[PDB]
């Protein structure tokens, strides 16, 4: 019989058993389980995306990217379970290595020492160097997408919003607190710099255990950023390619910059120097991932020879942005066929 968890069907036996609830999101539920074949503990994500185009988009992107990436600081996909016909397929189960918690959950129970902050930040950036080396933008970095274990290993997860870097997207996004200003302003938002901004927001949150820019709505989000960075400079304005957005910024009152050492009076000055370089409004002036790894704050961990890169750029082999959900379901079926007995 199909194991049920909190009233929900988890049709994953007989290979995967002893399921325990972990959490849930907008269209799924995550459980730990035991893989009786490989004799290891796993996480199993039940996803039910097919009634919504944006949920299918996230599912297909996550599957395609995570099956191609291979890196210690990025979560893998071990297995994918789904029905043997497309008409029967209503759920997809993604099996991944089991991690113990995520940074969102950790920060609610614990303040982090400077040494924990430094090591987590290093692993985030080490994972991100590989992503960017593959010409990929993660686009949804945030504490809940950083998985942790008892050994303090960190893995980036959830590539549902990821896309190829390439200097109006219909998509499902849970929070904008970590989104770079050029995205909020709709100006050439397919730059690797948008991920560095998110990492800066994560670093700020580790330093204080509070999100730095917790906007209540779209406009309030921009006001949070400007209220700390201050009104943009002339050169800042000139890097906004969207004249409507430039016009909007010009109508706002002048705001003074808040010193980093005022917001974070008890933080290591090297962390604040790095933070300042990640939370730079102009994306062309924002620090790049390799330069961030090389910053004196991370000097005890920096090791280029042990910070590997992708063998080649990732490519989608097809444009997925505006496909109908029925097409996306066919693509998800085809992408998961390799995990079926009898594939090709
Ligand atoms: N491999 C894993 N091991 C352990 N827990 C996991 C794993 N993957 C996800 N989780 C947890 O499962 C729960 C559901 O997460 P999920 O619904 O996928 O959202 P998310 O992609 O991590 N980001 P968010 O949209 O803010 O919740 C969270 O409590 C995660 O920490
Ligand atoms: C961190 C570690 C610890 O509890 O870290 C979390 C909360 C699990 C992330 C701990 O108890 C000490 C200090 C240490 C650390 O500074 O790692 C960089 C390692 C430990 C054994």
């Amino acid at each position: 019989g199909p194991e049920m968890v909190r009233g929900q069907v988890f049709d994953v036996g007989p290979r995967y058993t002893n399921l325990s609830y972990i959490g849930e999101g907008a269209y799924g539920m995550v459980c730990s389980a035991y893989d009786n074949v490989n004799k290891v503990r796993v996480a199993i994500k039940k996803i039910s995306p097919f009634e919504h185009q944006t949920y299918c988009q996230r599912t297909l992107r996550e599957i395609k990217i995570l099956l191609r990436f291979r890196h210690e600081n990025i979560i893998g996909i071990n297995d994918i379970i789904r029905a043997p016909t497309i008409e029967q397929m209503k759920d997809v189960y993604i099996v991944q290595d089991l991690m113990e918690t995520d940074l969102y959950k950790l920060l609610k129970t614990q303040h982090l020492s400077n040494d924990h902050i430094c090591y987590f930040l290093y692993q985030i950036l080490r994972g991100l160097k590989y992503i960017h080396s593959a010409n990929v933008l993660h686009r949804d970095l945030k504490p809940s997408n950083l998985l942790l274990n008892t050994t303090c290993d960190l893995k980036i997860c959830d590539f549902g919003l990821a896309r190829v870097a390439d200097p109006f997207l219909t998509e499902y996004v849970a929070t904008r607190w970590y989104r770079a200003p050029e995205i909020m302003l709709n100006s050439k938002g397919y730059t690797k710099s948008i991920d560095i901004w998110s990492v800066g927001c994560i670093l700020a949150e580790m330093l204080s255990n509070r999100p730095i820019f917790p906007g209540k709505h779209y406009l309030d989000q921009l006001n949070h950023i400007l209220g700390i960075l201050g009104s943009p400079s002339q050169e800042d304005l000139n890097c906004i390619i969207n004249l409507k957005a430039r016009n909007y910024l010009l109508s706002l009152p002048h705001k003074n910059k808040v010193p980093w050492n005022r917001l974070f009076p008890n933080a290591d000055s090297k962390a604040l120097d790095l933070l300042d370089k990640m939370l730079t409004f102009n994306p062309h002036k924002r620090i790049e991932v390799e330069q961030a790894l090389a910053h004196p704050y991370l000097e005890q961990y920096y090791d280029p020879s042990d910070e590997p890169i992708a063998e080649a750029p990732f490519k989608f082999d097809m444009e997925l942005d505006d496909l109908p959900k029925e097409k996306l379901k066919e693509l998800i079926f085809e992408e998961t066929a390799r995990f079926q007995p009898g594939y090709r």
